[PDB]
């Protein structure tokens, strides 16, 4: 119901969400024939980027504008959710629908919807939040009306995820975690364009203190991730889990943390899981 | 993708986790581009067998393919935005071996970026002995040799294993995760390269590209193992890899690089 949502040669408008096909690839899919969690969220990534481009967005950046990056201003991602059904296995095809939005006046979202080409049925949703930072003064930075002429006209008011589903999370206490992993740290192509560690080596870093009898037993169904803080190459962390066993009633659950060792908190994140 | 009629082909596009930070494809996304032209190519000529491989005749003898060598020839790699073709097909190697050989080239240009070869034989997966083809297996995979190579003889040297007590770079307590593994317990060859890569510094990589990578395989790892890498460096610019398990050779290999 919404005209901008449609491709181009639905109403002759120029659309605001793009879409992309995958085939999963062989080195994408665990030992169980499953797409992990991490090549989904690569595929978003890409998406992403393809997006920007589609829309009429300026040049890159990963991100950057060029009102924003006469402010030396970045995107950082600060709140990421998502929501998966169903993991699809190799040679699946399936497609990513993907838009940005507005998040209050600072705020910026990007969500996504995967389908699988056959059953059309979808398998992944997904919303991240992300603000402005300067890059010099590593501060938080409202969004300059440049850099909202720019974005802006490219909002649509669609959502693939409702705040319902998105709860706040309590940091676990890593004094009693389950789990527990030091002396993490970047390497050289872990690093982005700007000194910075890669948005994904982190959600590799949570899955670090995650036992392999879990990934064995159980599928994540829900991923919650609260970024607070950037790291650079000198960083080193401690990767913490806390497991909420499911056995009666409720369901498997697992907290996380990235702390920069010790012990300024990096990132909590909380996953649900489901019997395979 | 496609088929004609016994070489496979495939188009990728590069994605963004696929190029490091100086926006060069990794030599890793070239490896991971060829095992999945790999098991289209098997698929399209009805050898996929079991979805990796395996054939009905050689898992009913116990047989299953293992890679022994793997020399990969890199002239340019791709940047962001870049779509590349992969060429693939397989050969005869001796009286007992497969050969599997890859081209990569670039859509726009034509030209070649990478060249690739790997060597395969069947071993019993219960007796732990190398076993030669069958006729009921040569039956299968057959028909689909053919003579082209990608990289000659000529290009591949034999490699000597590095003298571990006087290694530049050792990193041991490296273990396997059950993500790391394969069908049948076993990890993952590209897990090894990765083992590999862990005692190159960065210095290197941010100097210079890797222009040959060789692989000579010896052995198998379990979900209870645990490696040690090693790094030797004598430019300019090569090193010389190897993976020990005790200490018994898990593998051995060498890169030569190139300033960027």
């Amino acid at each position: 119901e919404n005209l901008y949502f449609q491709s181009d040669d639905h109403f002759g408008l120029h659309g605001l969400v793009f879409r992309r096909t995958f085939a999963i690839r062989s080195y994408e899919v665990g030992p169980d024939r499953s797409t992990s969690i991490l090549a989904v969220m690569n595929h978003m990534q890409e998406a992403t980027l393809n997006h920007a481009k589609s829309v009429g967005i300026l040049g890159d950046g990963f991100g950057t504008t060029l009102e924003m990056s006469k402010r030396d201003l970045m995107w950082v991602v600060r709140r990421t959710h998502v929501a998966v059904e169903r993991y699809p296995t190799w040679g699946d095809t399936v497609e990513v629908e993907c838009w940005i939005g507005a998040s209050g006046n600072n705020g910026m979202r990007r969500d996504f919807l995967v389908r699988d080409c056959k059953t059309g049925e979808i398998l992944t949703r997904c919303t991240s939040l992300s603000v402005l930072m300067n890059t010099r003064t590593r501060r938080l930075s409202t969004i300059p009306d440049e850099v909202r002429g720019e974005i802006g006209p490219a909002f649509i008011d669609n959502v693939a995820v409702k705040d319902d589903e998105i709860k706040k999370l309590q940091k676990l206490n890593d004094s009693t975690a389950d789990y527990i992993q030091g002396g993490l740290t970047p390497r050289w192509n872990d690093l982005d364009v700007n000194q910075h560690v890669n948005n994904l080596k982190y959600v590799a870093w949570v899955f670090e203190t995650v036992p392999d009898s879990i990934f064995e037993s159980h599928h994540i169904s829900s991923f919650t991730l609260e970024y607070r803080r950037e790291c650079t190459r000198d960083s080193v962390l401690r990767s913490l889990t806390t497991v909420s066993g499911g056995s009666s009633e409720a369901g498997l659950v697992c907290d996380h943390l990235l702390q920069l060792e010790g012990g300024s908190e990096v990132l909590r994140a909380r996953t649900e899981w489901r019997p395979k």
